[PDB]
């Protein structure tokens, strides 16, 4: 009867959803872009309903177009973009404030007072994360601080607050059910994770009511009912990074996957055991093999397809990220110039709140075109940087890495990459990566899959990168590109 | 019978040829445009040839197209580029290697010799100059050693060199006549600027024969004829720089342009007695009230319009210099972003041959029109660098600077250059301020005129800006400026 499932994708920029078959199968398609809010500088925002309101459509617009109907689905696995923090009235069922991303800096002040107390050690080893803006901690207080009942109606239990997820739930099952999963509950820091559970120090350090939290569950179990009409089963949930580590299969001890998208996410299977980063990374919340905890050694990149999107949107060198490959061949090389990200300041492994994009190295006879490629070669410098912590953390050496993301499609780029690294690059058949997870997870959570090793057919790579440059080659450029980075990190006065 | 004279003006990017009337009117202008040889970065050379040729046209059309003739124009004036090097074969009349550009920055490391067998102060002292790779004796040695029985041929005179307008001359003269004048004497830095004569030291020191050096000269003599036919003269000579010292009739103590073209150029008289710079400034030879000796304080920047062109070719960010104003002024400032044209290294008051074009401060807002805003801005900041130094060398205040150039036109420009300076921008009348000269002193060679209180009336300023914004601001800006300069130099890995 029941031939499919559903993997909701809410992300950065756009809501998805997708349909499978049993084998596992892209059905099909549904998706709505909604507005990126950058109230002022270094600041983001979303409208919560508008990531609902896109999703919701998505999820629909699919059933109808491709005529499955509500009895022949399975269930719903779920993934989204990841620091992204809610709250909102229950009751009224509405939000205090829009929603604030990731990407957000307007949490920069917070995390200095943070940082003064030395809570770093506490932080970094009860969330295997480290003090920035980038994760909720500090934005969930900014709010609160920053409306005005707040704190009470918090404290009354009034007040409700989410994740993407969190958020899309209460959404579905209409204020139902307050669940989050470990993927996703890890990154709030406020969270304990060999403890598996949220973490009064944080808690009160940031002054938050124990109330508005939802009930932290494991990925791959059953949550809930929705009836999108008959009732459909709600069995997935991790941030999407999780998500296509999952559905890239990196699911024991040293599997990992480099997602290029928005930004870079670099994640490492510890399985079981939750390492701790000497070298700038993170250390977070994953899903063993059943949708059960596990850990990850993650390194996250700030800007990746971004760079390039300016690079055609605000720079206008091009119209096409597509067209950037057609381009950056259009040259030998970068001509001795280097193109540092960082819009956002900085990153794994560097963490650098103050470092400001530039551009290096010019002389008389450098063109866009130049700057173009070297812009995407600043994408592979990166992604190694972190991969090498990784191996320093990991103590592990790898001789495939295997891709995923919007960028894995530049064939300049792949080679390149691969050719820096020094290792052979994977890129899979299905593309996707993300979805699948969800799914699987999902229908794993339903006994819709019993095993991995089913949907590990769908695991086929379709193309590798072999290094093909010198050594020499190699470091003699991430050299003069380290040089770049130090001459960007520090740039905003303090 | 003669009612004109013609200036002659070979540059870093085109031919020029200008005529004008006993009333020092702009009869008229050829111009032809020759290819920038970046053989590779930091490295750029001409064609003697196409310098040539391009150079020996424009004349002919400037004659031609205002249908004056060879009987009609009194001599001609000369004007260059400055420390461009060429050298030949003689009998044959051929060059062994094109030109390299005063920009070029190739003989960095013999610089670097020099700089450890401790001649500063002596080059520093019978230069006016300083070490670095601007000034030709390198750039010839380079060469020296570097061709294949050079030396010898060199040495059994069977080799010439020159600069441009040596170079010029001879073609004209088509070989009778092997001089140059101090100004473009001095430049080279292997002449006696009290002294007025080679200099063994340099000589030998950098191993150049006596042979293939020209005769120097007065800047307003009669060196030769002409046959254009029908035998002309050719009476003046100076850089072009120094040219439009005396065509802004800048003619006694305190007198000082800014020039505004390829680079920058402001240049300040000492007359009689010659500066010697504290701060990273050349002292230089310049013209007198009568084409006798003088001598100038000289900051000299590389990059100015030059970045505008490269914005507009390379970049594309525009198809006209001029469009820049418009684009600029299309945002209210420049978001941050600061750019430093090093695309040939620093050059006073710095002087660091390893530092490279670099931009800064980018975040994601930040777009094209910040970038173009950013370039221009920087020339006023360099001006003003400089400025200091003058003063810090003069010791004196100006209350205001006298412009010309290319970009003098920018309004922008000009009100942010006054008030970034905080003093006030004279803009003049007239802008062929430089052919003017090099006409003058060709003419006042050769009594066609007799004296400049004739044609003083033509010193008309036209515009005068004055500074807008407050002090703080100002140096607010000059701060990062500075800040970013910094980053900036040194990239270049010696
Ligand atoms: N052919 C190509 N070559 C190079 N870069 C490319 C590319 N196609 C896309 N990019 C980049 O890919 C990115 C989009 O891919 P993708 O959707 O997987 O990232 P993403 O999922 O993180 C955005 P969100 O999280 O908001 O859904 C953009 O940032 C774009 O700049
Ligand atoms: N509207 C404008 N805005 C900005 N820059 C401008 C401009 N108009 C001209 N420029 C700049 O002015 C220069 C042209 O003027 P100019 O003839 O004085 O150069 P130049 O002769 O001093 C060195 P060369 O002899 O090799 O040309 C160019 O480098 C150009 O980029
Ligand atoms: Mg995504
Ligand atoms: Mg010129």
């Amino acid at each position: 009867e029941k031939k499919y499932i559903v993997a909701l994708d809410q992300g950065t920029t756009s809501s998805r959803a997708v349909v499978m078959d049993h084998d596992a199968n892209i059905i099909s398609v549904s998706q709505r872009e909604f507005e990126q809010i950058y109230p002022k500088p270094g600041w983001v925002e979303h409208d919560p309903m508008e990531i609902w309101a896109t999703q919701s459509w998505t999820l629909v617009e699919v059933l109808a177009k491709a005529d499955i109907s509500s009895d022949q689905i399975a269930a719903i696995g779920i993934t989204n973009q990841r620091e992204t923090t809610i709250v909102w009235e229950k009751e009224t069922g509405k939000p205090i404030y829009n929603a604030i991303v990731w990407q957000c800096r307007r949490t920069a002040e917070i995390c200095e007072h943070l940082k003064r107390d030395g809570l770093e050690d506490y932080i970094r080893s009860n969330t295997g994360l480290v003090i920035d803006p980038y994760f909720s901690g500090t934005k969930v207080k900014w709010i609160l601080d920053h409306v005005e009942g707040s704190r009470e109606r918090a404290r009354r239990g009034e007040l409700l607050f989410g994740t993407v997820d969190t958020w899309l739930i209460w959404k579905m099952t209409q204020g139902r059910v307050h669940v989050t999963d470990y993927t996703n509950a890890s990154r709030t820091m406020l969270f304990n994770i060999h403890t598996l559970d949220w973490d009064d120090k944080m808690l009160e350090v940031l002054d938050i009511p124990r109330e508005m939290l939802p009930e932290v569950r494991r990925s791959s179990e059953v949550y809930g009912q929705t009836n999108i009409g008959t009732r459909i089963p709600i069995s997935g949930i991790a941030g999407d990074q999780q998500a296509a580590l999952f559905g890239q299969l990196c699911v024991k001890e040293g599997m990992a996957k480099n997602t290029y998208g928005t930004g870079c996410f670099m994640l490492m299977n510890t399985g079981e055991k939750a390492v701790k980063s000497e070298n700038g990374l993170l250390t977070t919340i994953a899903c063993g093999p059943t949708g059960e905890v596990n850990y990850a050694l993650e390194g996250a990149v700030f800007m990746a397809g971004a760079s390039i999107q300016w690079l055609r949107d605000e720079m206008k060198l091009i119209n096409d990220a597509y067209d950037s490959e057609y381009f950056a061949t259009k040259v030998q090389n970068t001509n001795g110039v280097y193109v540092v990200p960082a819009f956002t300041g900085l990153g794994a492994p560097y963490w650098d709140p103050y470092a400001r994009g530039a551009i290096f190295g010019l002389t008389r006879g450098v063109n866009a075109n130049h700057i173009i490629r070297a812009t995407l070669e600043s994408i592979a410098y990166q992604t190694r940087d972190v991969l090498e912590a990784m191996q320093a953390d990991s103590g592990i050496r790898l001789h495939a890495l295997r891709v995923d993301g919007g960028a894995v499609a530049n064939n300049f780029l792949m080679q390149f990459q691969s050719d820096i690294l020094g290792t052979r690059v994977e890129r899979p058949e299905v593309r996707e990566v993300t979805a699948l997870g969800a799914a699987y997870l999902a229908g794993l959570a339903v006994g819709f899959w019993q095993n991995l090793d089913e949907l590990q057919e769908k695991a086929v790579i379709e193309r590798e990168f072999r290094p093909g440059i010198e050594t020499t080659e190699r470091n003699y450029r991430y050299a003069g590109w380290k040089k770049a980075v130090k001459r960007a990190m520090a740039w905003e006065e303090h």
